[PDB]
């Protein structure tokens, strides 16, 4: 037969812990409980599901109980009951997660090190770790790759400030060529065989094909207003970064043409954006008004927008509870923590089509899933 | 003289379109049972219509045939033509042809079907059946008087094989089980057959006795990663499978290192090698670009935009490209535009769009150059 499965994991704004709910149709499958509220991420494969606990010094791992195998043609895809893994990372205030092509790279900000690992290991419940040195504990990111990781360099002066650029290491922990500066260093995303580190002059863009990673940077166009990006996200199936720049513009960033860059204004302060990755022209925006905004990233602008929750006004309580967005299937997914729900809505006619029920404070979401055979 | 021709399958309808590669016109339509996998057979005389829901595998005469005078050789130009003949059985799947025997897999029989390709052209529904202990997702493909089929997971059959072995045509062992876990993946290149599997490939090669089966490991010095689908080239022995979907790998079974691995954009879509330039191959990505692959070098040596975006997220079975390559042209279906997009193989510049009815999907390109008088 043929079996489309999708999954959403969700995260509690306060109490440790994550509930897996069917993304199709809303049930529960799974509550875990965990040691501190945590921020999500999914791997590349959507067969696992990190939980960073920053407060509690864990990163717990879950396993999403969907896989597939590429049969060129067709794919199979594997259902089983999600399940906490063994799996744990633990560290000083772990923050930044990167995962790509089943590489992982923790980093924690109050260690001197970075935690590299891999997905297939994890899946078969082997903790295999190769911790590469940072330097000095700072609020950083690694970045892994085959045989080398690009990793932040702490400010000399003052390791407590951000990070003023990122180099390429081995494994052991060897520098390779040169520093790439880049001021301010923060933000990070992936899109196809390019990653990216935001910072005050531009971006890093980093490839690897069968030497070291080589990194390169991308200066904000000259025709951008004053602002630079600390957030990216990536597009899954076109190949672009969104960064914010300032609290109420995104920019459209285009890593394979000269012409790389494109300003959106928004009517309000930015919540949250993802990419859709089933949709590739497509990625969404939530603002403080409470509505959901549609960015067609070719033509660059804001499509359509719809009221979703009542306003989240962040001017002043910048810390409290926002809505999250997820995508999965033909359906995007917003968290409303303070109404205790998710709103589901259609991803073509953008139009809100249930609401799922969630006690708690609902905040951090991811998704993952498809369809396959099953023979 | 030289003649070309697409075979292009419908994603939904059961429908084969036949169009002249060179200007592109409409030679044909084929109605068949269900929508169609297609595969040619390497002397690309007949095309197989494989309709797994339907239970049925439908050949057509593409017409275009070449004999020889030795060397030499003429080309024969026929309007394309249903045969009578059709293989049936539950679930038909992987089609494996080499040197003119051809192995017919059917995931829900306990065999699997070889024949010759002459006999089809020749009306003759002459079935050899070669049982394979279980129904399961597996593939067969056929030597001289011995086949290699995969083996059944011995808890239940439904998951993937775990390995291969040489059968007579009865189905009757020989020799020992070559293990595999979750073998698949399956394409020849010269006079190597590929299986790919968990741990690595097996390599199949024949000469008077049994087809000898070895296992070659993924090289430790690679990523973390495997390879569960394979392309073979022709004209040059290598194979290319992925490696994860953003990743190909490239290999030589000839070369003690014998694994390399090329970084694409975006997730793979498709991907087929060049028959008339052999150093070539072509993987059509996510992004909607069609990359050149120089195997020689082993590198992407040249890309271009060909269509929207066509992610890999969403269900196994939305539409999206495939590729075929037909004399001096590359062919990219563009199902949800209804088109097929003609590019010139060397510069890599779109010179046609075909509008095809539809949403054209599967393509197999089959001709050659010959003498006529
Ligand atoms: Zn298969
Ligand atoms: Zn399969
Ligand atoms: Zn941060
Ligand atoms: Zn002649």
């Amino acid at each position: 037969e043929d079996v489309t499965a999708w999954r959403l994991f969700i995260a509690d704004h306060d109490k440790p812990v994550v509930n897996v709910i069917d993304a199709l149709d809303g049930d529960k499958l799974a509550t875990f409980n965990v040691k501190g509220p945590a921020n999500l991420s999914r791997s590349e494969s959507g067969a696992t599901i990190f939980a960073i606990q920053g407060s509690a010094g864990v990163v717990s791992t879950i396993a999403s109980g969907i896989a597939f195998h590429d049969h060129g043609d067709h794919a199979d895809i594997d259902i089983d009951a999600p399940k906490l893994l063994p799996l744990e990372l633990t560290g000083k205030k772990p923050g930044h997660f990167v995962e790509r092509q089943g590489k992982i790279a923790q980093w924690f900000d109050g260690e001197d090190s970075a935690q590299i690992l891999g997905e297939s290991a994890v899946l078969k419940g082997q903790k295999n770790i190769t911790k590469v040195n940072v330097v000095a504990p700072h609020h950083g990111v690694a970045v892994p790759y085959d045989n080398y990781a690009v990793v932040s360099i702490p400010n000399p002066d003052d390791a407590s400030k951000r990070p003023v650029g990122a180099r390429v290491v081995d494994l052991q922990g060897k520098k390779v060529g040169d520093d790439a500066l880049c001021p301010g260093l923060h933000g990070s995303a992936g899109s196809g065989d390019t990653f990216a580190l935001s910072c005050e002059t531009g971006l890093l863009l980093i490839t690897q094909k069968n030497a070291a990673p080589v990194i390169r940077h991308l200066p904000y166009a000259k025709t951008l207003p004053e602002g630079s990006t600390s957030t990216l996200i990536g597009g899954k199936g076109m190949q672009y970064f969104i960064g914010n720049y300032g609290p109420d513009r995104i920019i459209l960033v285009d890593p394979t043409e000269s012409d790389s860059f494109r300003l959106i204004q928004l009517p309000t302060r930015r919540v949250h954006f993802v990419v859709d990755p089933v949709r590739a022209k497509f990625a969404y925006v939530f603002t403080e008004d409470g509505k959901l905004n549609q960015i067609d990233v070719l033509k660059g602008e804001i499509s359509q927008s719809v009221r979703v929750t009542d306003p989240y006004s962040m001017d002043g309580h910048w810390n409290d509870p926002r809505p999250r967005i997820a995508v999965a299937d033909n359906k995007i997914y917003v968290t409303d923590p303070l109404k205790s729900k998710i709103i589901v809505l259609d991803a073509t006619s953008f139009k809100k089509t249930s609401e799922i029920s969630v006690e708690g404070q609902p905040f951090n979401i991811v998704a993952v899933g498809g369809s396959g055979k099953v023979h």
